[PDB]
């Protein structure tokens, strides 16, 4: 019988009741907007996490690598969008997945990448499904939402080239820089409007564009309306994290992934407890540093998961985390409060970064038992 | 020659690997291994490399073949993997947690000469009571704080050293030594300050061992080291071994501390260009922070390299171009000086392969299930490494 007292530390624990509440909150919001949810599994890369998202009503998945496409397809999921601008050298891998039965969709934002796909498809007998990525907020990839000549030149390359022009997609990743409901709502409207504008421009040119796909977790939870959109992609919401708490779309109490750690020593004069969760456990992500409340390398909670405001990991080496007062003072008699061997749970800055440090999650049930749920590492 | 012809057909190079990949330039790696071992031989001290930078059996095998004595590990899973691969002299250099004692016992009962460390009377009492119960005289070293980096017993705290050392010795354990790590060396960037810190690290660790021996307690090993202080110490009188790990590859944090050049950096991430934002001067590559890690140790140093220094496919630095930003699977390649490069698409065409030098080799390596060990003939081989605990 494995439980939080028996596991070695550090371990990545998913509180299944918290995870199920986050899954239902997002699916209920997408149902209220009349759109499909295509979760981004790059947050967990774990078959049972994605199975719970499917069981609640999700439609297909988004993946960040073809390794995730291979994993999820070998587990029976066939409706897979690889939402990273396609590199031509990966075309043989993509072809072999489609010929095996995976309905794998690729994305592009240039004439040259569309040309490479379409020439390879014609040669190989494969009508690849490709969507066009639209830049709606200046974050990263994509055809500018008002760069119509580029949008139509790519769309005609794919459609006249014998490929299946399946849709447009955008990701308003600048939402991570926001922290008010008004700014998130307005960005969610800019994301929706730009993605719909590109679809209408394709359709107006006589090109197919059946899918309009938007999303980030903060804009998926903030959008007031989603007219014109067929699906939303969101991923970090399945666990949440402290970055999301500071953006304002969840509370710390909603964060379903924590790192179980043991106190292995102290520095009494500085008021430090040293734990065995360093940055190799937490990752080096320090997304909260650029936000209105800095949580260091994570927020401390007790073994029951009660948040302990005011204690955070103020520093981290590879295998040692430094727990101390966030107010800078040296806690008096820190060893008397957290004796050697005490177990604590640390909430992460960024769930996608912390999860990737572990070979598996420990999925925590209501009775206190855990089941190990493997996840993917690498490419 | 059936095996030959098939092996040739299957052989990878930097053109045929999928990206991103973590590439070890084996010539650079061997130059780093010989440099550290020669330095320690010249100092008359053993080198006990810290394998937590690579966690890879062939990398440790190269360090052992060059003359290393034992290893340091950061987790008991590293002690399990390297003992199964034939390494018997292993120091687990993280404050021992009582609940890990059954795994440390099982490793010693299989034949691993595993050493543990402590820095408190309670951890010493837990080891000694488990060892008496189980009939095992564990070997334990006392960790010393010589530069305020983390924690450890103060080198001048005779009453706490004696109490921890008597708890282990009177308890029937083998008090085997003292160790320190002057991790504050990562904040320095001059040879004068590094040499001084390495002397403070030596002096304080020997001071602790001299105090234990003055009370009649054994303390035969005195172990010091970080890569920067190993390379800078003038003298090592009284020290029996040095531990250093990131030197096997180096990285840009080390280049900035000034103990290596960018051309000594033996680990790089092979990446492909997958797109552009022409008006911002950006090339997008498939090495984001999941490949590089989120480490940004160069941001507070003399030269900020973002998420890494861009090199061409031949490994040569392309000055002025860095990964200025990174999302999980996408890295943003742009000018470090903040200008928008003109014709970025012509400077970096779609499908171009590049190599990115890491901020911190320990952090970048852990993002990969294996390295691709690049030989002089351009051939790679997959060298697995450990992930997790
Ligand atoms: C293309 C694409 N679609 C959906 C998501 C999921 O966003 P959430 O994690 O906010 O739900 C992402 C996430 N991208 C991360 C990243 O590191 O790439 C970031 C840009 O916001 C995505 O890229
Ligand atoms: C206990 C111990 N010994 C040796 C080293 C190796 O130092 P280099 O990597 O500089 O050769 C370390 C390294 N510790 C890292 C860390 O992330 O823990 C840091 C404090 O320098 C060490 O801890
Ligand atoms: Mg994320
Ligand atoms: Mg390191
Ligand atoms: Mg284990």
């Amino acid at each position: 019988q494995d439980t939080l007292l028996t596991l070695d530390t550090p371990a990545a624990v998913i509180d299944l009741d918290r995870m199920q509440r986050n899954i239902a909150r997002m699916q209920q919001r997408m149902d209220a907007q009349g759109v499909r949810l295509r979760p981004h599994v790059k947050t967990s890369k774990s078959v049972p996490v994605a199975a719970a998202q499917r069981a609640a009503g999700a439609s297909g998945i988004t993946v960040s690598t073809l390794k995730e496409a291979e994993q999820f397809f070998a587990a029976g999921t066939t409706d897979i969008l690889y939402a990273v601008s396609m590199a031509p050298h990966r075309l043989p891998q993509a072809l072999q997945l489609r010929r095996r039965g995976c309905d794998l969709k690729l994305i592009v934002d240039s004439v040259a990448a569309a040309q490479a796909i379409a020439a390879f498809g014609r040669e190989q007998g494969e009508a690849f499904e490709v969507w066009i990525e639209i830049d709606t907020d200046g974050h990263r990839s994509g055809v500018g939402a008002d760069d119509t000549p580029l949008l139509l030149a790519i769309g005609r390359t794919l459609h006249d080239g014998g490929m299946r022009l399946g849709g447009v997609l955008t990701h308003a990743g600048s939402s991570y820089e926001l922290d008010t409901p008004e700014a998130l709502q307005a960005l969610a409207e800019r994301e929706r409007a730009g993605c719909v504008q590109a679809a209408e421009a394709l359709r107006a040119a006589g090109l197919p564009c059946p899918v309009v796909s938007v999303g980030s977790t903060p804009t998926a939870l903030a959008a007031s309306r989603l007219d014109g959109v067929t699906e939303v992609r969101a991923g970090v919401y399945v666990f949440f994290d402290l970055v999301m708490r500071n953006i304002g779309v969840c509370a710390a109490e909603d964060v379903a992934l924590s790192v179980l750690a043991t106190v292995i020593g102290h520095q009494a004069d500085k008021g430090w407890a040293i734990v065995d969760a360093g940055w190799m456990a937490m990752s080096r992500d320090r997304g909260t540093a650029r936000q209105k409340q800095d949580f260091g390398y994570g927020q401390v909670c007790d073994l029951q998961g009660r948040v302990m405001p005011g204690f955070v990991l103020t520093g981290a080496n590879q295998e040692h985390g430094i727990l101390a007062r966030a107010d800078g003072a040296a806690e008096a008699d820190i060893a008397t409060r957290f004796p050697l061997g005490t177990r604590l749970r640390i909430l992460p800055n960024h769930a996608c970064a912390t999860g990737a440090q572990f070979p598996a999650y420990q999925a925590l049930a209501a009775d206190g038992s855990v089941q190990t749920w493997e996840r993917l590492h690498g490419w």
